[PDB]
């Protein structure tokens, strides 16, 4: 059965979590948004291949709101995983494979990178590199603005399956309408700034699987797939769009155990 | 100042073309419908920049339709770079840089590395490599049949301006019609496994740029991206899709323009 609950850790941040299973670790980072119901089909078909799944809201976002400024203003990849160390260590969480999207997928890279003993493998999908003028410029509107601006832009430009999207239900979507002006203000000018792949070096012969969405316009993450290849590092794609935990829960369940259960084998050899 | 007329090389192909301009050769091939109406407007712009442009309908397609069938089914981009050598060498076009889309990708690959003494610099746009079975299977198709879904998809599925691929006209979409068929039954299910780029080390250090564009989805060309980036090839987007020439010829335009000038830098 599944764990939901709160955990406190010493940096100020009350944190929503879940958990479910036995085996080894497997985290699950959410998005920008920060709303880990987005994984709520996944975890249990990942956790009932032999994995212990852990998820969480994002501080400031969701469930995790009661959090200090800090860890919802100037976001970057760094300080987002040192808030994800901070609660893998609460819940005596000692080594991981991470799967993450967008600022997660920044986030997965920096914990690979910054708390190599910690992380066994990371799974990065769609990470953003490139600042996008129209979304910074969000941050100076008033928060029902930004609300139903972004809500439009998940739904019809990112979701990868409306159907799919809208069914996440009137309890989640009325608690991302909350976090879209959190986003809006603390994200998009500082995460692709701190997109820790400007080392290509860094990033070659490390554990890290790196996805796009199929169906994404090409230009979204074209710089996404040229570092990748540049770095060596294994890259293909994903059904859908930005949110494949979403549109297609039982492929995302199945990479996500598949490149988990790779990484298992390799670690042994 | 556009030369429009036709030109009957040793292969049994009598050739469609047009020419306008005055300077170092450009040559625009077709995507596989093989309908050159489709650079009208580029051909103006490029050649008002002291290039002369020459594009041409391709073997079995729209005006080229004079050609033995050999040159028209079962075709590879081999058998597609040595038809654009025969007509080259008609026209007496010694250098050439070539643009060309889809199995014209291909085939200024094919041209760039078959032919590298003829071949100034090579642009390529979302070259295919991998077998679609639910194209493939439109070849069993009756003709009505096929040029119904293949006008469908070319309208909404890849044009990357619907209205700008409307705006082509009636005469051209009337010679589109005919050519689906002839796509359909000898291009989908050889060409992709003709592409030349089996050989990363062969593309290493050659005048290619390569593109996609931008709006395509990126499992279309996600392997195209790859290699170029593996051959150390000069990857980037157009805008649009499938037919940046139709949907953005401006752009298309000062693209084929400043990449000419940029190896005619190089070279001297
Ligand atoms: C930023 C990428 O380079 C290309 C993204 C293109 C998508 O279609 C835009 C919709 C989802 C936005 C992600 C986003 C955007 C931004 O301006 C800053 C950010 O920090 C993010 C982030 O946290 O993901
Ligand atoms: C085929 C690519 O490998 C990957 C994606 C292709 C586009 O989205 C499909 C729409 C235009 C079709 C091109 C195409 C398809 C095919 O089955 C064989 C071909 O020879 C072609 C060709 O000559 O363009
Ligand atoms: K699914
Ligand atoms: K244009």
């Amino acid at each position: 059965m599944r764990t939901r609950s709160t955990i406190s850790t010493p940096n100020g941040i009350t944190w929503y979590y879940e958990q479910e299973g036995t085996g080894p670790d497997i985290v699950l980072v959410p998005d920008g948004l920060g709303e880990c119901q987005m994984f709520d089909s996944s975890v249990s078909q990942i956790a009932a291949q032999g994995f212990r799944v852990t998820t969480f809201d994002m501080p400031g976002m969701s469930r995790s709101a009661k959090a200090p400024a800090e860890t919802y203003t100037e976001v970057t990849a760094q300080k987002l995983a040192s808030y994800v160390i901070s609660i893998l260590d609460a819940l005596d969480i000692k080594h991981a494979t991470v799967w993450g999207c967008s600022s997660g997928a920044s986030t997965v890279v920096a914990l690979l990178l910054g708390y190599p003993d910690r992380i066994r493998n990371a799974m990065c999908h769609e990470l953003p590199t490139k600042l996008l003028d129209h979304l910074s410029n969000t941050a100076v509107l008033e928060d029902e603005e930004i609300s139903n601006i972004l809500a439009n832009v998940m739904l019809n430009d990112v979701s990868g399956g409306s159907e799919a999207w809208q069914a996440l239900g009137v309890e989640v979507h009325a608690r991302l309408h909350k976090n879209y002006p959190v986003w809006a203000r603390g994200y998009p000018r500082t995460i692709p700034p701190s997109a820790p792949v400007q080392d290509v070096e860094a990033l070659r012969g490390k554990p890290l699987d790196w996805t796009v969405g199929a169906a994404t316009p090409t230009e979204s993450f074209f710089d996404n797939i040229v570092t990748a290849t540049k770095a060596g590092v294994n890259i293909g794609l994903l059904p859908g769009m930005h949110f494949p935990y979403v549109s297609h829960p039982d492929v995302f369940a199945k990479y996500v155990v598949e490149t988990t259960q790779k990484h298992l084998w390799n670690s042994s050899s």
